[PDB]
């Protein structure tokens, strides 16, 4: 097919290397003219601009650092919209603001032109060998329509259901995981301040939600079917969190995370949750924003 | 074997009972007389106090809510010391300070008695049926010696790896589960204000770091090798933090840990890591602990 | 003078009704007709667009919710800078991020045109009486020129010694107030669980940093000074912040902020502070921060 | 009067030189000699233990570095109590926990001791000077009867209105200005990191609640007179704190509190309360904490 590419960066150069190998004409851009004559190199067209990429492209994918540059690609002076055909597919596999995606396809739309969420799960080193996980947004006709594409650049594709779920799946994803590391810091730096062997303790947190995760673990029989019987009790959670906490602060081991969620725990005692199982911090949280109780 | 069990709680008394049925020789004692009652119906033998319960006892085990009660039923009036033999073997099975279980195992030393930590995971319902994660603390010799009465109460023996490092490794499992929650609970309900299925964020979670943990994906072959070469730089990690918080705070979802962890970020990137990989938030922990940096 | 005044919000309307009381010719444009109505009905002449409003006016101020919308009054379709002399100066008054207020300031200086920033404190209440607290920013000559207009809205001006600088004094001042607001329940309830009445609490901390502020009681002879040598430990002001904490938690009073601060604190004691000054925790913050330590 | 001071160290030895310097015999403790060798050269009487400085004493000050020396020094061995007259009046200024000065409080009274907590504000250099705030809990006969005696040590006296009301104060005060530090610096170093000279910083704040604080600006006439109308949207506060954010996260100058601050704001935009005055965030901790809804 014809391909519209830009942005070059780690990400996006060996996305554009994969394509060129299966066999697609591509019209590259990157702001880097070395980026470009990079993938010139393995077979690409340069283009001068956005618009010129575009210019008789079936696909138009977007790769680059932020939504602002992702309007500017698309919207700007020379910008894509001035060189695309109502019968292509625009695909951003940029991680932006999702509300921000949600305003670029829709305003995509209104110009008559169609607009996919594929942002990417796994590093560089994936990239290269086409082994990314394809987060793929867009409407179930766009997903098909793009998967041959996108199978070039991916492994694995993941189904999001639906415009703009691409994005909300990989910002949930990257919350999660980003977040997780400083708490997994706190954890393993206070391991170390009483001077047990780290190895000692992923051992054991394998076993358990410390290593697992709730989401599969301690949710599903419990807060996520309902029922807030405790199997470990809010009270109890609490008190852990303060030794933890006491241990802590007499080793001058900083733990702003464990610190922030003992007052959420707190929080779900002064709420009357203090005999419930730790699982309804989900439902505290949800009430906490605003949405109505489901327990 | 000749055993006395000290704390017949929602966890001790099942425990106590699995003891009884494996053929052991019971003296029990709690506070509350008809739990004593229900295991003397099961064929244990009554204490008027801890010193007779460990009269001619081989193991005296103990499961109390927290270190100041282990510490009244071993040294108080008609405790443990006043009717413990020089060859016997404490086990404090109890979840308690890390430092106390220190002092009592030394205090216990002092006085020509032995004395370890196995606290146990997983909750009552495992109690029941004898499945506790068994966390040995202790020497060598004492978890070899521990170990057949240990495996009456549970199905999985951890060693530990010293005198006081079960009770290390109960804190550190249960400060990372239980903060983990409450972080779980914040990408849940972001999940949910942003229209996106939970099982579908569930699904893409369980393929990265933020449904498996970092400890044994993100972190082995960068920070923990030495290597903070970027996989996942720390600034893009930071930006995303910022776009997450950035759609939390729009939808009225508060996030207090992902807050937090995100002025860790930024931290990290004062300290002129913004290009190193995300494992090296490890590193940042360190340094403002006071320990001094290994990469 | 003839002045054009964009942004007709609860805080605009009153500001520019301000200045037809003080007797200038005001061109007004908001994106609310009933808005430009009520300024038109006090002898506002209205404009189509912000272009039309700067026509023919030596100072144009904007007074809009953001930094996105400034920029689209000031450079968008039908933007001030398509009727704006370059003999004008624009005035924002508007409460934005301080680097967008440099690259506006910097945008319009390129094209030749003259922007300060005048961001106002106090309220709405405030505004209606010309009582508005005047942050200015930009250069001595832009304020100097500025002034007669600014004080037909404001009753006090602070000159904040620079372009950009009326934004940056606003954002630490707002900053400082609606943090402390969350801190001070957080003291207030914890006060209410323990049964001790709030006006005692009030009472005593008037006389203390709580209740006057550290910036001009313990700072200033200690940390500001270069002496870290200590009035209250760090040590001791950690573990008084621990029992807190520990009441609060049996309480359940949820005390996020307090939470926050101990391992603040804690990160103090493990850089070895523990036997400094309290005032050096804000040394620890500047190197937290990635600045040269003092 | 025949005064017993037991607790000689930053705080006490010079509020017991002030007591010498009024004309008081002072029997004095501590475990320091050095301490206990400085007030006898002052005209001090040693003592060998707390019982021994208790006897035929009016008054038994106690200034320790928490609670369980406090209850030592009481009723331990050699403690207060085995000298202590009935007439006589123990008054405790140690700053410790308020539960535990009301339990040492109960324990005196059940043996027919009067105990009081009188805790101090301001620093060893007021100590020395005798110019202390004293934070005098106890009943009305409690406070008339001490003053005397305290206003050798302090220059100011606040009647905290009954027993463990003075220890209360100073807990709410120490809290308050020891938190407010950390969020000063934040303020201060976010004011460096944008180039802006600290003193106009602090001439802007010293006219509004930044420098003044809200308990007696912002609060009187709104939250605390049942008025939630606005003067200053939640709204617009939640707003102006994500712009501090922003900038802050660029400079990388880390703030916890104000991260922390800003989802205490984000939950009471989730309670409906946008378009309250900010002082309502009173009233959001207060039902955080499970309290009734005043306003």
């Amino acid at each position: 097919a014809a391909i519209a590419f830009i942005g070059l960066g780690q990400m996006g150069s060996p996305m554009a290397s994969n394509l060129l190998q299966q066999g697609h004409q591509l019209r590259v851009f990157d702001v880097n003219a070395e980026a470009v004559r990079h993938l010139v190199d393995k077979g690409a067209t340069p283009a001068a601009n956005p618009a010129q990429a575009a210019k008789d492209a079936e696909f138009i994918i977007t790769m680059l650092p932020n939504g602002d540059l992702v309007r500017n690609v698309l919207f700007g002076e020379n910008g894509v919209c001035e060189g695309l055909s109502t019968d292509a597919l625009v695909i951003d596999m940029s991680t932006i603001h999702p509300l921000q995606t949600d305003k670029l396809i829709a305003d995509m739309q209104a110009k008559g032109f169609s607009m996919m969420d594929v942002p990417v799960g796994r590093t560089s080193a994936n990239a290269i060998t086409g082994t990314l996980l394809l987060l793929a947004g867009g409407t179930a006709e766009q997903v098909e329509r793009a998967t041959p594409i996108l199978m070039a650049m991916g492994s694995e594709l993941i189904n999001a259901g639906g415009p703009g779920m691409g994005i909300r799946v990989k910002l949930i994803n990257n919350y999660m995981s980003i977040a997780l590391n400083a708490l997994s810091a706190e954890a393993a730096v206070l391991c170390e301040a009483l001077n047990l062997p780290f190895d000692v303790a992923v051992k054991v947190m394998s076993g358990t939600a410390a290593g697992k995760g709730h989401f599969t673990t301690s949710w599903p029989n419990k807060v996520l079917s309902g029922d807030l019987s405790p199997a470990f009790m809010i009270d109890l959670a609490h008190k852990d969190l303060g030794i933890a906490l006491d241990v802590a602060n007499q080793l001058h081991v900083p733990m702003p995370l464990g610190a922030a969620s003992r007052e959420v725990y707190s929080q779900a005692r002064a709420a009357g949750r203090g005999r419930q199982d730790w699982s309804a911090i989900l439902e505290q949280v949800r009430v906490s924003a605003g949405m109505t109780a489901k327990v």
